[PDB]
């Protein structure tokens, strides 16, 4: 199956996945200097306040943190978006080096890693009937770069001992994704997909401008997960980056003028 290796990763997808070379893949490089400012956008409202955390887990291509999304706990809200959307699951990608790890860029510039918190559009009332509309998805992408410790993050560092390996789970209640933040929720947003297999153009892209800092030593935590299972050899999970797509037919805006 597919993954980031020579012989599984971005240049393979396409041949089980045809849509890799559709007309809204993600993701893109950001030329901040195309990019125009948007008045119609309303104001961003990320509302995180009651989120239910449940388990983070090793799916052998990144590692999810999950939430309850029976009710409309921990939502998006404004911006580009019309309705609701509820937080479901948040997870990053990251590089072997500092120079490389984000999917987005920036004037050609690759971050550490990206966060990425992945919402669905309440309005067709489960995550997978989302997945089959122009409008299911909302994904809120956070840069990251190597400076300063985030200590919002440090409980999910603290726990990836524990779900070394693909298919591995732990408990992960009551942890609060807005210590994961920036200060500022400045963005640009364009329409995409998702940037792994399925690879579906279902996505509302919301890219924040400002990064988060994090230390050496938390990304280098990342970089000793394994992509492979237990008992099986050692893969590192370093790397697992889709890189940019084409623009095509889109445009990026930007919330600020
Ligand atoms: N198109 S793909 O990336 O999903 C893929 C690549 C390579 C193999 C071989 C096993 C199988 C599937
Ligand atoms: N890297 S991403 O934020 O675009 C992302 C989000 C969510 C999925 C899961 C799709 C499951 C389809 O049934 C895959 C990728
Ligand atoms: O415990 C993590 C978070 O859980 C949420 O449900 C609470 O409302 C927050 O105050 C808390 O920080
Ligand atoms: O026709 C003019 C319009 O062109 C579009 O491509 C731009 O998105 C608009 O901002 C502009 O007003
Ligand atoms: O908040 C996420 C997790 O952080 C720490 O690992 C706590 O020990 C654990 O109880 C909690 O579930
Ligand atoms: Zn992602």
């Amino acid at each position: 199956h597919w993954g980031y290796g020579k012989h599984n990763g971005p240049e393979h997808w396409h041949k089980d996945f045809p849509i890799a070379k559709g007309e809204r893949q993600s993701p893109v490089d950001i030329d901040t200097h195309t990019a125009k400012y948007d008045p119609s956008l309303k104001p961003l409202s990320v509302s995180y306040d009651q989120a239910t955390s449940l388990r983070i887990l090793n799916n052998g291509h990144a590692f999810n943190v999950e939430f309850d999304d029976s009710q409309d706990k921990a939502v998006l809200k404004g911006g580009p978006l019309d309705g609701t959307y509820r937080l479901i699951q948040f997870h990053f990608h990251w590089g072997s080096l500092d120079g490389q790890g984000s999917e987005h860029t920036v004037d050609k510039k690759k971050y550490a890693a990206e966060l990425h918190l992945v919402h669905w559009n309440t309005k067709y009332g489960d995550f997978g009937k989302a997945v089959q509309q122009p409008d299911g998805l909302a994904v809120l992408g956070i840069f990251l770069k190597v400076g300063s410790a985030k200590p919002g993050l440090q409980k999910v560092v603290d726990v990836l001992d524990s779900i070394k390996t693909k298919g591995k789970s732990a408990d992960f209640t009551n942890f609060d994704p807005r210590g994961l933040l920036p200060e500022s929720l400045d963005y640009w947003t364009y329409p995409g997909s998702l940037t792994t297999p399925p690879l579906l153009e279902c996505v509302t892209w919301i890219v924040l401008k400002e990064p988060i800092s994090v230390s050496s030593e938390q990304v280098l935590k990342f970089r000793k997960l394994n992509f492979n299972g237990e008992g099986e050899p050692e893969e590192l999970m370093v790397d697992n980056w889709r890189p940019a797509q084409p623009l095509k037919n889109r445009q990026i805006k930007a919330s600020f003028k």
